[PDB]
């Protein structure tokens, strides 16, 4: 699917990704993590790939995505980092509710 309609499905999902109505759980995702900040010890050693929504962003309006699938292998390595590094307990729910939003919207793709 390298089709531009399928990649402007994909923009008008990554657009919904930073929209406000779902900023409560989304906003963690929006820029890069700052583990050094934040104390997330070893966390460059467990998350090889650091992915977040603002990398998202800036490969789409560079026109970097050959096909929505690199755009969804994007997204989920977001997700997923998260879920690898954190515990099933950890606040990881703004994650699976911001994926459900995703997932769904992607389904959704023409074709
Ligand atoms: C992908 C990601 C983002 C964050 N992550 C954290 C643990 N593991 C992760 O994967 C993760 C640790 N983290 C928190 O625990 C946290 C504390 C206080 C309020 C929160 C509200 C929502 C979510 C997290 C928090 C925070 C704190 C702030 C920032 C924004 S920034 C520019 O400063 O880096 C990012 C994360």
């Amino acid at each position: 699917g390298s089709h531009m309609e399928q990649l402007k499905h994909c923009n008008g999902i990554l657009k919904e990704l930073l929209s406000k109505k779902h900023a409560a759980y989304a906003w963690p995702f929006y820029k890069p993590v700052d583990a050094s900040a934040l104390g997330l010890h070893d966390y460059h050693d467990i998350i090889k790939h650091p992915m977040d929504l603002s990398t998202v962003k800036r490969k789409m309006e560079n026109r970097d995505y050959r096909d929505a699938q690199e755009f969804a292998a994007d997204v989920r390595l977001m997700f997923s980092n998260c879920y690898k590094y954190n515990p099933p307990d950890h606040d990881v729910a703004m994650a699976r509710k911001l994926q459900d939003v995703f997932e769904f919207r992607y389904a959704k793709m023409p074709d």
